[PDB]
């Protein structure tokens, strides 16, 4: 019984907690000038090759590949990527609201995919490209909400 | 007076908060058992090629390129990318506690770019691959905390 609690507390993996999304860019101030004025990011911090941007929430963060190359040795990607290689995601309060901030973007220059969607797995959804390799995707339930979830 | 007040509504914008970080993956199943075995993340959601986790915090999630690519036309990497693509961080809360996570992670088979170090940003660090293009930093402010925080 003792010895059970303590094979529980060994065997438990704790899961950590992401604080920050530091996406690797190869052109800082372009990517600064594209989150600051395109998404309305405000700059928090600057180091040698790297930038971030004030919360709440995660931390949005940039990091030129060289520097992070030469200062880490972990070997992030040399050149722009040949197509996107990750995802970020704002979950929206409703479907109209998407329509909405398309409009918005638009405006402010992002380039969308494709106009605003109904998808298979019941939202409406949007997608553009940032500058690193990324895409953004703004989404919100149709009506049921979100599908698949596991009990 | 009024003209401005007007004037600053619309020309304000208004940041997005990001929900959840999707990794472009090329093998669900295998990226799957990494972050559950490996980091302790528990499955939450599944639908066609794809999976996400539980919160709190930002949601991990997980969705196959090809899919990716039939379902919405963005253009996800069509392989595994040739260098890391994206940096998702962790921040811990002492420096010491960087080692402490590093031995537990290296015990289940997590594998490193170097032991943990102190870098020149005034944070002990530890990175490490995951299966989808990405890496990962553990990281711990030393004495006097963020550098290069602006005002």
């Amino acid at each position: 019984g003792t010895e059970n609690l303590y094979f529980q507390s060994m065997v438990t993996v704790s899961r950590p907690t992401i604080t920050d999304l530091c996406l690797v860019t190869h052109d800082l101030e372009a990517s600064v000038e594209f989150y600051t004025t395109k998404l309305g990011y405000t700059l928090s911090s600057r180091m040698p090759g790297f930038a971030d941007f004030e919360g709440p929430g995660v931390i949005l963060a940039l990091w030129d590949a060289q520097l992070i190359r030469e200062t880490t040795g972990v070997p992030a990607l040399a050149e722009e990527p040949s197509g996107r290689t990750v995802m970020v995601a704002v979950e929206l309060s409703s479907p109209v609201e998407i329509d909405t901030a398309y409009e918005r973007l638009r405006a402010r220059g992002i380039e969308f995919y494709s106009p605003p969607a109904d998808y298979p797995w019941n939202a409406r959804c949007i997608y553009f490209p940032g500058p690193c390799g990324e895409f953004w995707e703004y989404f919100a339930w149709l009506e049921g909400g979100k599908p698949g979830q596991l009990g």
